[PDB]
């Protein structure tokens, strides 16, 4: 009974492999799977609006045969006028899955503890597991492989992207380096779980403040905006020079939106190493795959 | 020429049975009717926002083959920039029905005086007839025949729910009782029309401040979110004990647990609240079908 | 390769003829053409909300088999957070076209410059070309051939409807007149481009401050919302009578009855205002279809 996806480690490696395999299949034949045919409903809920998250979910649902019901931040926020449990119980009568952008993980857990349909974290304060799914797919297609690559993330190590890349990466078997200054380290319990999960996949977790050392011989370079007070992040800028220390075949990822000239330069964003646009496109195929997998299991 | 749904008594007892029988058919086979295949448009319009009305309507529309165009209260309110008549006449060209959540009844009548397609009260200040259709549907799946049951409503006796349970209940032949505190009674015209409808069906209308007497021998106990005068009207286990042993509890939602209802009642075995939310879809679906095929 | 629609003259006269003719076929058979079957996505984005635009576009898209993702003025404005070029490249990966209600023309040009799918001007500060297609469509069904007809616009000569009726009107072969007061002239370069386009189609452009004269003999009388020196330009029974006996009136909506146009004109027998509003749906499908097969 009933699977959810609130954080990257909610999947096991084999299960993450299956989902990513299915993402490959769906990119090629986007309307070949129709488990939401009817149309069946899926809730798409935003505590804070995210436009790229709405596009990719809303079209991806429609393409699986369903109808996304989308609700804004312009509505009464979910836990204010009734408990989240009540909202979950009611929504479970209307839709086959619940996709939710929100704040703390405790709110996701609350909803997921009583729902009779899958709950999916669209993007939270702590995690961004749908983005990492698309990151991994973009890596799979660009490099032909996943296990054993060396991935480096630069910038705020406490942000949602840094956590997810840690958890999602080691699940995929990727050696993850987080390159972050001073006091912008990963939340410790996230780091412990990523190390624990790494012991089953042959991966590892490295945290350092040395942006040169983290860039050296890396296969993938990743960065995010400096908060989604900026003096400490400048050595961590993805520029031509830093990318020149990476493997010669290395690729660059950015979940977007980018602030060109701060965390990433125009040469690197617009250059041959950048997978940024395919990555963006891949939000659509990954989340599609996620849903199918979840629905056939629930 | 054109049937609308603005209040529970726009349908006749005979016709309300048709909609209800159809709603049970639709619960069993949710995609078997496709009158909106095309897709044809339906307008879904919110002067004040309602999440659960959005879910149920929008989905039910899609499952009839059509497509709902949803506008929020994050857009210019309907009667300000142009007359309600003008908007009605334009919408009429784009959609086959108009589903509107709005305030005063006069706004609904203004829109429905000139529309060439059915107009539906999604929810308003004065009635909530789609909720009562869902209420009657779930009552019917638990206790069979509707004619003759005793239904009591507790809480603010002047809000849209009481008006509608009054209007809807007697339509279906149920004996409706509003239990309200001293300064909170139904609109007297709604009250009188309910008494006028009840004569056709064998029903009756009671208004009282006696929670204990209203709860006694009751078949169905209902409440809505409400305040010191309201507390003796609370749906609690001690109030439930006075009811019939087979009694059920409905609540239109959201609940404010610890006020109008209690955790033990709403999560207890007499609670029908979840089936009650679900049937918003089925009832509204069947309403669309019924109206479209008669327009 | 890749055709956009940001101003009316983005289409050549022959290209325009095609779209309009298609509009009539799609009016007669709304679900006959299905290029976005899948559904494929189209972006519908509003820097500024517009209810009637949402309706026509969203259902248009649904009836070609696609799915409209609609984003409101209630999200971050489209350029404040990432550059437009980046937005365009990303949307080009999700949708097959971008429909956009924005402000300055340079914002549309920016998006159009790097997107790999058609970009459409749903409404902007300078132009409203989608409305004029609907206007042209409605004039065609009333009077037959468009060539050589006289159309006069009344009110603010500098607004988006004024520009678009000039460029769109002369593109169809229509003698366009703007009746505007004082210092409410058309943009000089828009007027220039209208004059060139008119030499091509063998039509003409007139701009005057004499309403009486502009009304005289005209086939089509048009107006938009406005406030003091516009009062001699009102569409009243008087001004209508000075036109041709078989004239028609258009108004893009919403109308402030009593100001730019009176009750008796608007609810009269020369008023094509509701057909004009219906045809927003049909003309924008035709544009979608046309632009898509060329991209």
């Amino acid at each position: 009974v009933i699977r959810h996806f609130l954080r990257d480690d909610d999947l096991s490696p084999a299960e993450q492999a299956e989902v990513l395999e299915l993402a490959a299949e769906l990119k090629k034949d986007p309307v070949s799977r129709r488990p939401l045919q009817g149309p069946r409903g899926v809730a798409v809920i935003f505590d804070k609006n995210s436009t790229r998250t709405r596009f990719s979910f809303e079209l991806g649902i429609a393409q699986l045969g369903g109808h996304a019901v989308v609700v804004d931040s312009g509505s009464t926020q979910l836990g204010r006028d009734e408990t989240l449990q009540d909202t979950a119980k009611v929504l479970s009568r209307y839709v086959d899955a619940i996709v939710w952008r929100t704040f703390g993980q405790e709110r996701l857990d609350a909803m997921a503890s009583v729902a009779t349909v899958p709950v999916i974290n669209a993007l939270s304060d702590e995690f961004h597991p749908c983005q990492v799914l698309a990151d991994l797919q973009t890596i799979a297609e660009r490099k032909g492989a996943l296990r054993g690559l060396r991935l480096s993330y630069f910038g705020d190590g406490a942000n949602n992207m840094a956590h997810s890349l840690l958890l999602g990466g080691v699940t995929a078997g990727i050696h993850v380096t987080v390159a972050a200054p001073e006091g912008f380290l990963p939340d410790p319990s996230v780091r412990a779980a990523a190390e624990r999960r790494a012991q089953d996949t042959g991966a590892s977790v490295t945290v350092t403040a040395d942006a040169h050392a983290a860039a050296a011989g890396a296969d993938v370079l990743v960065t995010d905006t400096w908060t989604s007070r900026v003096k400490p992040f400048r050595p961590f800028q993805l520029n031509s020079r830093l990318l020149a220390l990476a493997d010669s075949d290395a690729i660059v990822l950015h979940c977007l939106p980018a602030h060109r000239g701060d965390e990433i330069t125009d040469a690197v964003m617009d250059g041959p190493a950048s997978a940024v646009w395919d990555e963006a496109e891949n939000r659509l195929h990954a989340q599609k795959a996620l849903l199918v997998w979840l629905l056939e299991r629930s």
